[PDB]
DNA sequence: ACAGGATAAAGAGAGAAATTGAGCCGAGCTTAAGACCTCCTTTACCTTTTCA
């Protein structure tokens, strides 16, 4: 959602501002405090911002190394 | 990008319910020994047959 894009942009801007102010890469807790949000929310945003990798990425393709969901004939 | 506005769908606050497990008990249950009554076996002695 658009609000998520705006949240990610604000997180990037805050991180750059803290890096400029403190002269070093900010930690997760520092960013979470500055954003006034829990660290778990920040990690959730970071995980949801990822781009999906295509199944045909060379490793040979990625799609030939992923098992299938089901009950093993043995089970 | 950023600000405002509308809304619904998904969290926190409390008690009351419902469970829950915990101790502390004696009621239900098992174990073992001994005695003790049916059922059966086998004997000793017969009686009771069919036959030369």
């Amino acid at each position: 959602p658009v609000h998520l894009y705006e949240t990610i942009s604000r997180i990037k801007k805050t991180t750059k501002l803290l890096s400029q102010e403190m002269g070093r890469k900010p930690t997760e807790e520092e960013i979470a405090t500055r954003m006034e949000m829990t660290i778990e929310k920040l990690r959730f945003i970071a995980k949801s911002a990822q781009l999906p990798i295509s199944l045909e990425t060379p490793i040979s393709r990625l799609g030939d190394f992923i098992e299938a969901d089901g009950e093993t004939p043995e089970d």
